[PDB]
Parts: structure tokens; C-alpha cells; sequence
DNA sequence: CTCTTTTTTCTCG
DNA sequence: GCGAGAAACAAAGA
């Protein structure tokens, strides 16, 4: 998932567990509780849910006044809502067992992380990782953005995917505002015009809020409708409604890379 | 059978 | 510092 797919489980969270006292705590995966599933066990095992958060594409559960638990779903994370006498699937790897249901976490590729931070940790932790600010009009200040830009001879994709320019794009929402804005994903960045980066940051913003708004691109979330909106991703050899011109793949930075050469020429 | 394909961090030169 | 490639892992497809 990326940040629109974070949101959208954010939001379904927020409405059902919030409230809701931790029963108790299981594992068949401690090895992804990166803290160290025995402590996290004993810290949140009894607290209850205050609220859910998000930062760029990291859930964070409030549990208790001094604990968050920070989660990431990297490339296949799943929640889903169950009854306490749900049968296990095979990539189930945690749950969160309250009285009348529990929250279970799969990933069939293992990736996804807990980590539980306290409260006054939290800000420190996104510190140290350099995340950028949130694609919102009021926190992504374009004045900035330019300057990383002009500073920099890294290509365009790869650096917005580092996640320091700005939180929250992924590979397919990458591709999608770098078509939207008309880019070359391997455009250098210190060779972009101030009109081009005003387009692309405004692009950014207004991709990541529709996708969010549509329930993002398609457990928790899988109802979304933005992947019937998506112009290039995953759309090799298929018309970029330009006269005829054809999606095509290429490797950057060892993504897959959907773009529209006629419309994004360096 | 092999090889390639699908977020973040780590290693190497 | 940089970029390239690979690591973590599972499953599906060519
Ligand atoms: S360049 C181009 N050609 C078209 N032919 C039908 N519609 C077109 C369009 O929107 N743009
Ligand atoms: O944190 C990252 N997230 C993604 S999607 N791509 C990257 N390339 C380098 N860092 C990152
Ligand atoms: O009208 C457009 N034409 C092309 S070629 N690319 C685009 N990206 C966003 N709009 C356009």
C-alpha cells in the first residue's frame, strides 16, 4: 500500500476500534514486532485504543496516554475485523484480541513492521527517518521542494520515492504524477524549470487526495476505486488516450516504470 | 527446472 | 556522499 491505502485503513480503524480495550496480544510472527513482541505484549496488553494516526505511509495506533504502536505495511500488509472465533489463514501473523472481535495482521511477504515507541518518541522516530512533510497544500511547501531540487542531480522518480521531498508516493502513484505532470521519471532534478516543479508538487497533492478520496487502489480497504483512474501504471502497451501514443515500461532504479514518452520528454 | 515480477534498508565499490 | 544491486519473503507467471 501507499499513503492513500494507509489513510483509507486509518479511517476504517478509527471508526470500529477506537474505544476498544486490548484483551490480549498473539504471534505466530514475533520477528516483525521489531521492538520485541514479549515487551509490547506486556506494555498494551490490558490499555485501550484512543485514536489512530498516520505519517506518509506509517499507521500509528494511540494505545494508552504513552504508548503508540507504529505499523507498516510495506508491499502486502493486511488488517482485517474478525470474530473471536475466526479460523486462521495461512499468512496471519499477529492479532489484537478485544471482547468482541479481533484485528488481525497477515503478509504473505513478511515485510510489515510493528514497533512499539513511546508517546514522546513518536516525533523523534519520523525525525531520524527524514520524512518529508504531508502532500497537503498546507504542509508541503512548494518554496522548499524547489530548493531540494535545484540541489540535487539525483532523477526525479527515484528521489521522490525516498520519501524525503514529500511523504507517501509509491511506485504507482509515482508514476501516475510524474505522467500527470508531464516528467520523465529520469529527468534530473536540478535541471527542472520552476513551472514544471509547480506542476508536479501541485499534481502530488491533487493524485494522493483523489486517491485518498476514492478509497485508494484495489480486509480493510480492499473496497477501493482509484485503480479505475489510473492513467499508466500497469498499463503497458495500453493507449495514453494521445492520439495513438502507448504506455510503455522501462526499469529506474530497479522499479518498474510505467510512462507516456510523448508526453514525457526530459 | 530457471528467471523475473510485485517498501524500506543494507552492502559494496 | 553516490548509485547499483541485493536483502528481507512468498507466490505466480514466462
Ligand atoms: S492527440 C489526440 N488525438 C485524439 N484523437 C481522438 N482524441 C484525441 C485526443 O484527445 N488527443
Ligand atoms: O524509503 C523508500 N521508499 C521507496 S518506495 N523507495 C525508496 N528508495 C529509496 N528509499 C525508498
Ligand atoms: O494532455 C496531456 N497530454 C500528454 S502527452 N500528457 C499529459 N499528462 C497530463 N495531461 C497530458
Amino acid at each position: 500500500p501507499e499513503l492513500p491505502e494507509v489513510e483509507t485503513v486509518r479511517r476504517e480503524l478509527e471508526k470500529r476500534i477506537v474505544g476498544q480495550k486490548i484483551i490480549s496480544i498473539e504471534a505466530t510472527y514475533p520477528r516483525m514486532v521489531l521492538t520485541g513482541f514479549e515487551q509490547l505484549k506486556k506494555e498494551l496488553t490490558g490499555k485501550t485504543i484512543q485514536g489512530i494516526s498516520r505519517r506518509g505511509k506509517y499507521l500509528i495506533f494511540e494505545i494508552g496516554d504513552d504508548f503508540r504502536l507504529i505499523s507498516h505495511l510495506r508491499m502486502e500488509g493486511k488488517y482485517r475485523l474478525a470474530t473471536l472465533d475466526a479460523p486462521r489463514e495461512k499468512h496471519d501473523h499477529l492479532t489484537m484480541k478485544f471482547a468482541d472481535g479481533q484485528l488481525i495482521y497477515a503478509d504473505v511477504r513478511k515485510f510489515g513492521t510493528w514497533e512499539l515507541i513511546s508517546t514522546d518518541q513518536v516525533l523523534p522516530y519520523f525525525l531520524k527517518k527524514k520524512i518529508g512533510p504531508e502532500p497537503t497544500y498546507e504542509d508541503f511547501d512548494e518554496k522548499l521542494f524547489r530548493e531540494k531540487l535545484r540541489k540535487s542531480t539525483k532523477k526525479i522518480k527515484p528521489y521522490l520515492l525516498e520519501q524525503t521531498l514529500v511523504a507517501g508516493l509509491g511506485n504507482i502513484y509515482v508514476d501516475e504524477v510524474l505522467w500527470l505532470a508531464k516528467i520523465h521519471p529520469e529527468k534530473e532534478t536540478n535541471q527542472l524549470i520552476e513551472s514544471s516543479i509547480h506542476l508536479l508538487h501541485d499534481s502530488i497533492i491533487e493524485i494522493l487526495q483523489k486517491a485518498i478520496k476514492l478509497g485508494g487502489s484495489s480486509a480493510l480497504g480492499s473496497t477501493g476505486k482509484m485503480q479505475n483512474e489510473l492513467q499508466v501504471y500497469g498499463k503497458t502497451g495500453e493507449k495514453c488516450s494521445r492520439c495513438g501514443a502507448e504506455i510503455q515500461k522501462i526499469k529506474v532504479a530497479g522499479r518498474g516504470t510505467h510512462f507516456c514518452p510523448v508526453c514525457q520528454q526530459k
